[PDB]
């Protein structure tokens, strides 16, 4: 077999596997439960992003160990992955979909505002805070995430194009819509949550999965969707748009009539203050 | 005014400006002339590329100083920039064009073979070895150059595209033709050398420089080009192709009938052994 590093061991009492390998552990100082993600020897860039982000719907780094393997100490999410709530045609309640999606939009909006594109949004990277259906969700796994920074295209455009290739000038029209990939993913997530099935699949189809996606022709099953509201499906349709320039942004999605739900918003604010009740320092007044 | 760093000063006797600021200097050890490029405080990446490249038509780093400014010690090219031979409608002899272009193709072929895209090829970055028209040329300024490495697209394609945005699947067709930007630039260079004028310009034209380039509709002046061979112009036409997938590669260009010139090839081999006569260590036999 093999051992954990002395420095990890010094600080945490390592326990059972949760689900990259993720294990349960206990901070010795606090006796509190943590999740430790092991990555066998991009991880530095992931730590750099996660250290600077600060949102209740984005996972927080608690510690990091650069040993024979990387060890990332994260906050423990007792509800597990959202994937385990959607597998085997399991259909989430329309209201539960909204509460979770609203949080995913808030998290992805924060990311975009801060110049971060996740690039790998799926149910397996959306964690639930408790075994309760009305709970806080957090976006995890920033391993494939990208930083928007300062484009080499903006620098190239400052010059004279005497020697500039045409394809570079053609890319100017689309440039800066990479974040739209995160809205596609959210749309595929919302579809799976609402219906219990994926929009693009090789199951009972002749058309290749690639052709389905490029044509943006999702598998629509009327019997399944008759249970879902017209508003929920309208948002799906608006995110599953092929043109990344026309596709709905996180701001447009958050403005959609489906998310204009004062009850759902109240429940989220309530879950937030319930979580925050622990951190609560006395107020000035 | 201001001073040079003690470490630079220790090794070189700094002299007159040559032309980023480039100054003449003398290595104290050898009493030999060098060119020192000063960059005021990407430069590390430029040094990393230039340290690993090894071709007679690519400039070599001799030293580097990371001071209040960057100081890059390069080999001195007495012929200066090719730009100074093409300004003010100055037309290079068809044979001189070939000798220089053949070397530019050999240099750019080496770059591509080694996973480097220059991204800023122009007459001002092509240096001449002597004041003689039959001379060795060297490609300089790797400041905007890029490394091909390991694409995130190849990593993304290893997964299932259930959640993958359509535009990512659409980019798969063009992916890996970025090097073709270097062949466009060479084509714009060859045109300027042969004709004395640029193919795409705002001078005596209604059509925007952008529109000219995307349509690939170069300004063709028959009287000017009647002096130039049909073969020379055929190669230009093959490099000034809008589709980066159809555009001529450095290998295709080097195979073109215009470069199938045994005389031109002989003269280059002769200039090479003339340069190499100094470095010459005794042979084993
Ligand atoms: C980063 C992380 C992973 C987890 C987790 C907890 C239980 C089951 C599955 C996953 N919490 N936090
Ligand atoms: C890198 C470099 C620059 C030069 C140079 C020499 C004379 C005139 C203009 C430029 N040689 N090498």
């Amino acid at each position: 077999m093999s051992v954990y590093p002395k420095a990890l061991r010094d600080e945490y009492i390592m326990s059972k596997t949760l689900g990259g390998e993720v294990k349960l552990a206990f901070e010795r100082k606090t006796c509190k439960k943590v999740a430790i993600k092991i990555i066998s020897k991009n991880v530095e860039t992931e730590i750099e992003i996660l250290k600077k982000l600060n949102h209740p719907c984005i996972i927080k780094i608690k510690n990091f160990f650069d040993a024979e393997d990387y060890y990332i100490v994260l906050e423990l999410m007792e509800g597990g992955e959202l994937f385990d709530k959607v597998v085997g045609n399991k259909r989430l309640k329309e209201a539960t979909c909204k509460l979770y999606f609203y949080q995913m939009l808030l998290a992805v909006q924060y990311l975009h505002e801060n110049g971060i594109i996740h690039r790998d949004l799926k149910p397996e990277n959306v964690l639930l805070s408790s075994q309760e259906e009305d709970c806080l969700i957090k976006i995890t796994d920033f391993g494939h995430s990208k930083i928007l920074g300062e484009t080499s295209l903006m620098r190239t455009l400052c010059g004279t194009p005497t020697y500039l290739a045409p394809e570079v000038l053609v890319s100017v029209g689309t440039a800066g819509y990479n974040r739209a990939v995160d809205c596609w993913s959210l749309g595929v997530i919302l579809f799976i949550c609402l219906s219990g099935y994926p929009p693009f699949s090789e199951h009972r189809t002749q058309v290749s999965l690639k052709d389905q996606i490029t044509s943006g022709k999702y598998n629509f099953i009327p019997e399944v969707w008759a249970e879902v509201s017209e508003k929920a499906l309208d948002l799906v349709k608006k995110l599953l748009v092929v043109d990344p320039k026309a596709r709905f942004t996180t701001e447009e999605a958050l403005r959609h009539p489906w998310l204009q739900d004062e009850d759902m918003k109240r429940k989220f604010q309530d879950l937030l203050s319930e979580e925050n009740e622990s951190t609560a320092l006395p107020q000035v007044l």
